[PDB]
């Protein structure tokens, strides 16, 4: 299943996906990803739209 992520840092904005086999994995895949770029910052998840966002 995909997921989305939204990223809302100072210096790094947009979307990525990924193709995890629930939520709460891809939720861990996504944060190796904003940290490895360098984005720091408050997380939620949104069900309805598949959708994490990290804001700085």
């Amino acid at each position: 299943m995909q997921y989305k992520l939204h990223l809302h840092g100072k210096t790094l904005k947009g979307e990525t996906t990924t193709e995890a086999v629930d939520a709460a994995t891809a939720e861990h895949v996504f944060k190796h990803y904003a940290n490895d770029n360098g984005v720091d910052g408050e997380w939620t998840y949104d069900d309805a739209t598949k959708t994490f966002t990290v804001t700085e």
